[PDB]
């Protein structure tokens, strides 16, 4: 797996509030990130796992987080979901479209024989370190409180090396 | 260009009146077929482009041409445009997903570092033979009613070998 | 396709008004160009196309557009047909001769069992990059103001770089 | 990463409650498997993760689940530590030695540099398909009331596919 | 050189006495026959060269030898130098049209540079192996006389097998 | 074999009476040094070839020669195995981990089949050149009197070159 | 074919009027050259070939053609074939000798299942530019009147540039 | 090392108690074998070595091994220095000569840029496989009685699997 | 040196006795034969060697040897040589031309930058392999009759297996 | 063959008149040269020819032609050779060993199936150029008065380049 290898620089178009920005690995320097992979807009499994993310992202944002939703569609079909779906509506974090399928494939990501990305999230400290790794198939929710605890231990490891917190 | 060589197997999904199907290139053994490709679902030019065809959809059913536009979104990005846009509404032809690339790279139509196809449009003979290719850049829309110019043409040649349509079809 | 790619130089004779003239990438530069490639001289489709974008001429110059006309034959030979044909007798524009292929080539539009080019027309903007392509099957003759119409959408793009242009 | 792919071919000693058995995939064909790695036995480390494990090994047992721990460790040292430790005690699953690294780089989990596996769980369905995979750092801590939830959630998307 | 060696195959669209016909090595074997390569139709050294072979043809073919032209020109424009040049309108052999180039790299006389042949003349016996070759400059003519004496000389040599003629 | 080569760079962790120490080349270099590789610690086999080597450890100190035992296993199962052990309790020559398996393939000594290395002893001079290699299959024991007395034979021919 | 290509450089002994000396690619510089290649030393065919040409040898030089006889056999065995043949006796210009075969490959020329050269001749203009080429079969032999008609023309083309010469 | 690995095939001149004889892989097939390599016919270490293993070659024969001294001479080479030497004189077991050094390169035994064998002996059961593997510098003397040692070790563990007999 | 191997095919026009003749292996097959190399025909060395040659030919003939001499020059010049030489007039054996120089290539004797053979004789027994070869430099001169008593040996050592010929 | 080419840089140990010495090719500079090679030492044909070679090596000297025999033995085994044959005691040049085979396959000279030289002589100028080569098959001994003759010759030639010896040599 990718555990503790460092993310690969990108440049991606994204929707984030009403407005089209550019990412790449640049913005992720000196942040924790999360870059949370999932198939297709516009499909009936994702936007929960999506919106439990949008739920705890005021959290996320206070423990210094950044979240990046990632799929093959475009930043232009995030913008139409987003305004489609009351879900997906409440989504305050980046959008990054893919289309080109680079980022995912930068993460080792891609149903190649799809050109969807697979069920992955990925956690990534100040240094570009991935630290967590969750994949799921289908149906099998990722659960975004538990996201959110490995978060903490990773940031807590973090700021006491030496120590460490186990199960 | 691919001028007069033949169209390649596909394996696509797609969008058509309301239901997900799959289309191959066996569907398109013995019928006239209009492959239109565009950049984005969700975009500015593209309805404009693709609404003017369906217009002509009517028409170019009669004529046995068969029509597939194609860009790498999915099937359901499709299906949400066109049960948002009342341009893309009025699409009665399939909608083709491209996600892999694989449709838009046999056609040799891919901008790779976009990962969306260029604004292309091969017409396709019975046979699978491309018979004509139109390609404009961005900005630049089509316009259907010289698509159907040509492939009235098209038939035509096809119907009689021993002669020829010069500048400008009139039936 | 070709669509937006700069062209490749190439150094060419051409018969162009009673003499011979030399045409490179370099004149091409800084202007928009038509090339308008054919089969062979002296066949039987060839005429109208060519004779239709020289009635077109005037109002093409007016907008600075260059025409150039291909095929793989000789600069001798195109003068040659210019004498005989009425028709090719009122080209004004340069009618190049590409023996070697090479400009053909180029434009990727050799028939190589045939070593005739195809009908094909490309659109050039001043920078070379190629802004509409057009082949057609031999039985099958082009529009020349569908030609027209296409250059003043590219020409109007390139001067309203926010704006597009739907038929 | 490895999600729905086959596991590949096994062949491996354990050590399970009191024995020395040998492991292969054909041992996996028709049941829920959980393959947990981690990197070393003995460690200076309170080894929460695998009695976490144990905890609810009674219930993954009630849903027809198996665990197996893997280590580059051999089994003889698992034995060791079974002995010692009173954590490790409480395990009753079997308990995989993996020296040559084979099993370890079939689930692509070794760290190379230090010839040790990473923190990598995977769940494996009946048929061999790897359906869900968790990896973490060193002092992340994995949670076995998340595996629990995760493995429900598996085997009734097996048993009622395609009901969102 | 390609001197006595076998032709290679080919298939070209040729002008001959107002109609159009193709030409195959198959036509070419069981007898004697002249390529006869230039550079380009519509120029001003070839067609005395090509009306030179001309007036010698009715000779020629009571001989037993095709001729064949080549250029990379089309067959069509053949026909079209055929009917401006009065020259060239004395030619009662074949015109072949060679724009693929084909059959002018199967004789190895493509000025690649150009897209033209050279003026090369190849005499070719009915088992169609190469007898003589004559190649010149852009600025020197080939004698058609000259062409007959070399391929009396070679039908000798033929059916006198066994001796020799300088 | 690897006789007369010089030994390659290595750094590896080590139980060593009560510690936890690293090892490097640098730390042989002056010195003559025993490198003595087995398969694994924890076997249901008798160690008595590592005690063996341990009674004679006061002399090799005493000739100025280090021992180094060396397995796969990591420093953590060294420091377990010699609380454990009574034979292995008497161990005060620094104990090797070697989970990578690089030192191993150092000596070119892995079984790659098994993940373990074979019963081989190295003896290396002060320069860091090999003098002498004894390797045996599983079951034939090394003798700790003719380690002793190659050592000493090495340290005469370097002390005394050409005396036939 | 090497028509209007330029020589390559060479270095070979020969014979010539008594004496041995050495030609290099030097020599012709300047000049107007003849090379002319035949099989083999003591044959039948050969001879009349060469004192066909060496009869037009002082007109030639006139001209400033210098002439290079080539085949792969020795400068001794040349200077031999001289003192027994009356014929060949009668030879002034260079007979080189190329037993390496270089300098018939490089002009392309070299039966390779032999090691013979094939009946090839080459004209050479002073910026070493092959102007005219003739090759034969084995059987047909080369006449020197026609080869000085062809060294003439291709030198008022080159000294009247831009004009041609049929 | 070798350890526990195949012997290679060979096909050697020797000579064996005043006779010149032939060794191939199948003579040791079914017997327990001695390969004893040194570098050099006509120097003063080997013999001592040699003759220490000459002296308790009944006692192999006895257990059923087959000794055989290789270096890279030939065996004329080993029947001159058995004339001449009174220690190699006593030596009744093949003097192997490998002159194109493939047994000794067999057994990784060369040194190349000497073209003479090391100091080593391989212990060969009757399957072809190698037991045990000694190899000392010059001057630190190879011992018969341990080389006896092993070899009994071997034989009993060939004879009792499952039980060993450790140091 | 090609000692001890078998010879290659070959095939060779050649000079002897007034006539033309074909040569080739099979000519030497169940034959003793000795193949005299030599640089030129009409030079200033090689008369000599060829004529002592000649000289033991007929003994060599006696002794079941037949004797070709190869040059690169062609059979015609062998003829010449043969009529004007009184030295080479007494030469009753074959003369080989060699102008691919491929049977001088096969016997590695070719001086590449000449085109030339060296002065190389190869005896060669009835089995085709070559027992004896001597080269020398372009001004030393071969002795026949220390050649003859080459053959003589080797063709003894043939006839009586066990035993071999010094000096 | 290697006829009219230089020799390889080479450095082997030797045995000569009673101490052991290298030989590299720089010992060979500016001197004429005998490479002998021979199968093995205690065989049979071998000493006859060595000894003959001995018995014209003080006549060789005068001539400053050195000569060193070699073959793929040690020169540990050329020195006991030499304290137990009668014939090779009475050599006095140098008896290289080649264990390793690369002096011998230098020279071209390998038996590959055997590691054995073959029964080669080579003659080398002062400039390092191979003037004369003798192979013998491994029963036909090789005459020491023809070399000496063939060596004669060399020193001839390249002492009058204008001219030269032909047929059978005689000062
Ligand atoms: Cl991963
Ligand atoms: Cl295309
Ligand atoms: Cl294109
Ligand atoms: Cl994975
Ligand atoms: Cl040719
Ligand atoms: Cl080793
Ligand atoms: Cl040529
Ligand atoms: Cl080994
Ligand atoms: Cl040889
Ligand atoms: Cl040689
Ligand atoms: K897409
Ligand atoms: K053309
Ligand atoms: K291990
Ligand atoms: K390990
Ligand atoms: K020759
Ligand atoms: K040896």
């Amino acid at each position: 797996s990718l555990i503790n290898t460092k993310i690969k620089p990108f440049k991606n178009q994204a929707f984030k509030n009403g407005e089209f920005i550019e990412v790449t690995e640049k913005d992720t320097e000196g942040r924790w990130s999360v870059f949370f992979f999932y198939p297709a807009d516009f499909t009936f499994v994702c936007p929960t796992e999506l919106g439990d993310v949008a739920d705890h992202y005021e959290e996320l944002q206070k423990l210094g987080v950044d979240v990046y939703s990632v799929s093959t569609d475009t930043h232009f079909t995030h913008k139409a979901w987003h305004s489609s779906s009351e879900t997906i509506a409440k989504i305050k974090y980046a959008m990054i479209g893919d289309p080109t399928g680079a980022l995912t494939r930068n993460f080792d990501n891609m149903r190649e024989d799809e050109g969807l990305a697979d069920r992955a999230t990925f956690v990534v400290d100040p240094q570009g370190i991935i630290q967590a790794i969750e994949v799921t198939a289908e149906g099998i929710g990722r659960d975004a409180s538990d996201l959110l605890r490995k978060i903490k231990a990773a940031q807590y490891v973090a700021a006491h090396p030496g120590e460490v917190c186990p199960a």
